[PDB]
């Protein structure tokens, strides 16, 4: 894909270039070349000072929890050069990765693969650049319509505030870190989000026996609980769980067809309280959940324990179910805080040096990023409305029919448990070039 | 374990001699060996003319889904003869056994392994015997024994027994949807390898069958169904939008362990009832994973050969519900909040309810304390009585229908071998002593 | 591919349209190809149509090679050849997907290898049987075999057919292999004729057939463990001259013999070191059986011991350590009678005798037979080059004409030689050898 | 078991009490007990000071290879009190296994398992008793046939020397490491049977980055190759293997039954030729080969590096195929051994250790008996047990109530069970009957 000067009025900007944003300029790449199908003015920014893929959990060993055939192109076409099993051949790996016998690649190998698939777009983004607002544009003086978006992005390097004018704009910003609100603010509390990039600072000797606490009981807070013993090897670990115990991932072969890309018509068309009810049976897909396989590892460690030693008070590491954190002390001098446990129920303290936080995410950014045009909506509404294609709802006779704001990864409410994850992404970045480019390269 | 003559009056009846039951008579045997802790006027009443573990549905591939670990022995004496892996030496399959690299015997062989136990205990089994009714005696107004009489299956003649101490293990009853009506091709899952080939007498016919339901029988007995009726039509009819994977992760696992029914039972009803509810994934409408794959595997096979998938030779239609039931003609409608089919035959796999005892104990239930709509197990299963009504000497226990009180292990295997330790210091503690 | 008329003087005429030769008309196709990077090319196959080892493909049957390794994926990932390519064009890619495995049906794979096939219909000329590659020399000056005439049956009308090519490829597969000492009998039949043969001769599927099958490899559990649900009232015998049926081997460190850039290497090695190392990997292919199949046939073994604890009444039943003395198969009788001897006292009336023997891959010798005067002077077999053009007398035979082997080779070539395991590099480098310099 | 005073006559004197013994001992308690059937003097002489099972390879992760039911005890009698999971039922773990879902337990756990059996027989084990020779006697000087034993043993604390009279002997002392020839002796050139408890004390700083080689391509190998890089996690590892590769041990179902042990009577009844192909042929079982989840954890920690970097040279932890060492050079103040290496058909490393994976011999019976070997029949070199593990003596120079066993080194004529955990539950019972069955009766 070819640059566009910045101070031209662009076809498409796409605000985040994570896999939602790279799996969109993949499939405008390939609907361009010829030899796949029967050049649009974009450009993509990313507050991130270049690709990386949620570094901050890239703990050694963790692995994928979805079949490298979802990847960013194969479900959409198979002979497209963004497959991963394109990129292992590039590298000269194919065959190795073969005799893996593995659908599961390493978080770390699938983050480099994205990283070779975002390299060559590299033209058409701009990196350090967090966007922070989206402004209308009317083109002709006759009109009170508006035509086309001005956005804004502070560059994370200078400050400096930069605008850029499009007539269609995508949103695809993942998410923020969710914590519980009782929680206080302390620089020995982190999400995890944040645990390979600033838990070693914190922490910086792997040798001395710090108490270090995780909160959650879900995938990412199992793989921080367990990287800790390694990377800590003489710390006290404690897992604090609302739950009674860790639970097993399900993606056994029936229920995993909700994430079939051909179910998005389905689930999308269907009533909002059969949605609703939808993602609360199929919770155990995706949702405080932990693969059965790292669940029997930790449990296995605990055995170990047992045999070593049969009082549980006495163990280097544990659990503690259904606990809720009722205070936690984090004033003075001192390197330790005092969290106080209750039951989760409708006393006891630990001190701990760090508290990692495994509450996963919100994805609700755009509406602060999209406030200054929210009155661009239907009268009436109070959330933005995407429709069956991703393009959200505006006031007809306030915005042009050649413009217009579309919304990528926050829409599991609308479109199904698929939308904040890998599953539908090659199809999708598909779907969405029929949308936005479709009239253009037709 | 030696007889006592009909007529005495007994230390203990059990009603029904289903596992929970023979681990009571195993527990009983193990106190009073010497090997294993350095005689009670017993006998059981089963209706089953022999001993019989849901033989209809000892499914061919069938497999257990409990450790062997957890027999009726084991957990509460690894030394005990009637461990599984003892029954297995003693017919020499033992080294065969450990090769199987397997804690899951078939269904078939656990079977085996519980009449070789339930065989030792030939003398104080009645079979053939329905009880029917448990009526109270007194030796005053104060009762201090039951009376308990069962009809001969075969004979149907009225037999009556007198014992200070009973205790109900009945297990469950098929639990029906409301609206199928009576017909002799509508068959439950319990009935179903007993019934249905008497009723689909040839094997080769394109007979048209449906299994509604969507746990671990209507999967057996659809994935049965298409290998024993191999040019047959088949359909899973489920509520549901999937079968979903049951729950034997280890640590949600623990809940089945002997030890928490002490912390589970002392909850309180709205702790006990939401901790139920979450581990729901552990034991109903779940399907063993390795199950749902190899039906997958199937519909996949048959998606290769034609991809319209309303043209398939066996079927599955999620999301359903029976409206009706006129070959009879089933009609559907979708189950969130006009299909027909007609079949030859309709299993029902829809579980089982477990309020029997209820009526069993009708003619004693005036015995509990004022003010009790059901019966009130303590810890140790036995009943609440009204303690100016009857002697201390005398109670009733239950056994496999306290779920709400003890946990889910309590229709299962899981604390047979506990439990009936239990049971034995429950119920015959102070004479042993 | 566009086809070349019959008549004319060919670039490549290939014997036999198997997989070997379908990664040869992919690969050249994707030569050709401008999103990826013509010759007088045509493939003779004496089935029908395409079919890929028809007689085993037994119900329930599955692949022993990873998906990863089919006809083009390991040359290119791009390739319109694909399996997975091939899976999004049948609308069945995420179906797939969910069964989350790395070996198809055999039934499923041989469907994507006719799916190949089929776009090559107009160079392949099917129901022809090679019969003989005869020397031809263009000018009556010279002594000198510039090119080479196939002759081949038509199987159906019997009528013998000439057509000239400069090159030929060899690609035959192998032939079955019988123990000498069976004799000739209908019920006699080997395992590549299972599914097609069979069925004619015990034809109903419920009658208390005594089936038995020879061998100890992975045709020979296949059919003892289909012939068991095939005909449920049956008695087999599983007869094998081992003591007891051995996993196949896949692991890792092990696999990678199998990988393309091991051909060189192990080409340039010595006869003793190639003949050593092909016996210590013997686990990996040959008279060995996949290991989740070992274990459903022994749990089948083992519920009859939980039925009567009596080897001797089993319906179903495994002889180790036996070899056949003698085979009784005249007379009236429907069954013949099978006597055994220990292979450091039995007998056994029998329907059908199904034989899991493998094959021998020297049928190209025949076929040659007519050009081998053109080897150098004093050689007794084929010598193949690291590129599969055989050694021919560089004063007998011009540089322009030659002779490739394909799938008999892995004496020279390493155990994935007769595999699927390196067909798409293979293929690749053979369209190199034999049409580098023509599309320059 | 109650002991019996050191200065008697004993009826049985068993050399070692690693497993094989423990078994005789578990079975001699289960045969005297009423409650599983219908006292001997014995003892135990151990040369550890106390009971330990291969504590030089009990490497951190490390699982049994065999399936637990192949106890001390079970496959005897699964009621006897000295089952692996009755040990569990003692030790209050019995369901937090049960819910594990293994057959194989850690190698640290059923160690245990052994002591907990052990210490029940501590009266009559003597530990820290290292046996150096058993010697011929007489009890009537006009007779010349032999009818006893006397065995003596080297206390490793004080060097006293013990004398002990026995009318049978048991030998059951295991395997002795086996070395490469061309190897030469040094302390940074340390067995895999002296891993855990000679390799740190040798490299004390697990952070320093150590060059640390492994020798061999079976399990131990594998076991301490995939360890090191735990254990130093700034060390360079590299296993150097004859073989091409590392290749799985096979316990598939139908291969396995050879260890089943009804079958020591058939094999034992083969020919010498039968039995040593029959040993080559299932080598697979046993020999040069690691389980296969090992296997495929290693090659996943290589694959890992190449996706770091393609270029195989430049990794931290290498194997190195077909290859062997052709010199060892250690003399000097220089604190790294330079290995050479070629071929298996000029490479050089420098490493603070090699670590030598490469198996036992079982023959150190020869060398401990040949004060008596005098007492085999004419023309045999070798100790020949029979089918009951007694070996033949001349019967003219020994009397009928004196002999000696062997266990545990009998592959050769026993199968590929007789090293192994395989039949020792069943095997103890055969022994206490052979030796104690007509004292018992
Ligand atoms: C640790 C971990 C592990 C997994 C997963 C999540 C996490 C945290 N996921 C789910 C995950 O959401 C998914 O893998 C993708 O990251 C979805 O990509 P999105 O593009 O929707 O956003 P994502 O968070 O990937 O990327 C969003 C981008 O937007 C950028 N951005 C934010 N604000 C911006 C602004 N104001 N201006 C410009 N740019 C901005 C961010 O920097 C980021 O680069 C997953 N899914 C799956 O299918 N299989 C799996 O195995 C996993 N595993
Ligand atoms: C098909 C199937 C498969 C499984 C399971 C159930 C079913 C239906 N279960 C759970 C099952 O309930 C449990 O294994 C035991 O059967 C419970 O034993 P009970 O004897 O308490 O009931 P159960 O039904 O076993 O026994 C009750 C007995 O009383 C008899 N009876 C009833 N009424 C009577 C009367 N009025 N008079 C005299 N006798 C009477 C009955 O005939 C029966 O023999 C299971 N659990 C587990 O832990 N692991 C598993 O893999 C499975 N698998
Ligand atoms: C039951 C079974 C199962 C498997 C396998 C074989 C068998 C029999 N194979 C091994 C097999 O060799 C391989 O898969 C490929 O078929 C190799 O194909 P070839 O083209 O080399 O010849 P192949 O035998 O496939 O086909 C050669 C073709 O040549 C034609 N032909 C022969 N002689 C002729 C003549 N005289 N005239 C004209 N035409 C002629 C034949 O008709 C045939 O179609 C396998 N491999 C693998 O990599 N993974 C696996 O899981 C298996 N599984
Ligand atoms: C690291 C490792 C791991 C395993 C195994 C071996 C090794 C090295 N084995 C095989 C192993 O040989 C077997 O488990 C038992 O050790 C066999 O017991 P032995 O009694 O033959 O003695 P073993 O080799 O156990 O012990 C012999 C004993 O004799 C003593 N002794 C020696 N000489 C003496 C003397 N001169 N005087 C006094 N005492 C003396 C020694 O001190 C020692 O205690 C195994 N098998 C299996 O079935 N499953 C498995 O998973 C494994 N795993
Ligand atoms: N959390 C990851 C879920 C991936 C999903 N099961 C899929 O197969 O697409
Ligand atoms: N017969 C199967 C050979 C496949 C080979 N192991 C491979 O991985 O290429
Ligand atoms: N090396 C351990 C051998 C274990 C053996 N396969 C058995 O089943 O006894």
């Amino acid at each position: 894909l070819r640059s566009t000067p910045q101070d031209e009025l662009h076809d498409l900007l796409c605000v985040g270039f994570g896999p939602a944003s790279l799996a969109i300029a993949i499939a405008l790449h390939d609907a361009l070349d010829p030899r796949l199908n029967k050049q649009p003015k974009i450009c993509f920014l990313e507050r991130q000072k270049q690709f990386a893929w949620h570094s901050g959990m890239l703990v050694p060993g963790s692995k994928m929890q979805i079949s490298f055939i979802k990847d960013l192109a194969t479900l959409r076409d198979p002979r497209s050069s963004f497959t991963f099993l394109n990129y292992l051949h590039q590298k000269g790996r194919l065959i190795h990765f073969t005799n893996l016998s593995t659908f599961l690649p390493a978080r770390l190998e699938f983050e480099d693969y994205m990283r070779w698939c975002a390299q060559q777009f590299s033209d058409v983004v701009a990196y350090g650049e967090e966007v922070v607002e989206v402004i209308p544009g009317k083109s002709d003086p006759s009109s009170s319509v508006v035509d086309f978006f001005t956005v804004r992005s502070r560059n994370v390097e200078t400050g400096e505030i930069s605008a850029r004018r499009t007539r269609k704009v995508v949103i695809a910003i993942g998410g923020t870190a969710k914590m519980p609100s009782g929680l206080p603010q302390d620089p020995r509390i982190i999400h995890s989000s944040k645990y390979c990039t600033t838990l070693p600072a914190l922490l910086k000797d792997k040798s001395k026996p710090y108490n270090i606490a995780v909160l959650g009981s879900g995938q990412s807070a199992a793989e921080i609980f367990h990287d800790l013993q390694k990377r800590y090897p003489n710390s006290r670990t404690t897992l604090i769980m609302r739950d009674s115990a860790m639970r097993p991932s399900d993606d056994s072969p029936f229920v995993n067809e909700i994430f079939n890309p051909e179910r998005v018509d389905k689930f999308y068309s269907q009533s909002a309280a059969e949605r609703q009810r939808s993602l609360l049976a199929d919770k155990a897909t995706n949702y405080s959940v932990v693969r059965l396989e790292l669940i029997e590892e930790i449990y296995n460690d605990m055995y170990l324990q047992r045999v070593k030693n049969p009082d549980e008070t006495q163990w280097q590491h544990r659990i503690l179910p259904e606990r809720k954190i009722t205070r936690v002390e984090h004033h003075g001098p001192q390197s330790r805080m005092r969290i106080h446990l209750k039951s989760s129920k409708p006393k006891e303290t630990l001190e701990v040096d760090a508290l990692m936080v495994a509450t996963g995410y919100n994805r609700n950014a755009h509406e602060r990023l999209l406030s200054k045009v929210q009155h661009l909506r239907p009268t009436g509404q109070d959330q933005w409305k995407p429709h069956r294609d991703y393009r959200v709802e505006m006031d007809p006779s306030k915005v042009s029919s050649e413009a217009g704001i579309w919304l990528q990864g926050c829409n599991e409410r609308t479109h199904g448990l698929s939308d904040s994850l890998l599953s539908v992404l090659a199809v999708r970045g598909g779907e969405m070039v029929q949308s936005i480019f479709g009239e253009q390269l037709e």
